[PDB]
């Protein structure tokens, strides 16, 4: 729920996970949205989001292209 280095949504979409920037773990893009993308993309805080249950946090993702 702790936003890290902000990267385009695009890049995290669409870069091969070896590919992706230094620091950025593939299995937690949504920690590098940035505020207003998180926002845009899921529409509630991180902390709201840090707290669904593994499954709906997951399928959100997918949904997002983001898992």
């Amino acid at each position: 729920p702790t936003k890290l280095e902000t990267f385009p949504l695009d890049v995290l979409v669409n870069t091969a996970a070896e590919d992706l920037p230094r620091g950025v773990d593939p299995s937690r893009k949504e920690n590098h949205l940035s505020d207003e993308d998180f926002k845009a993309v899921f529409g509630m805080t991180r902390s709201a989001f840090a707290n669904l249950p593994l499954w709906k946090q997951q399928n959100l993702k997918k949904e997002k292209g983001l898992f």
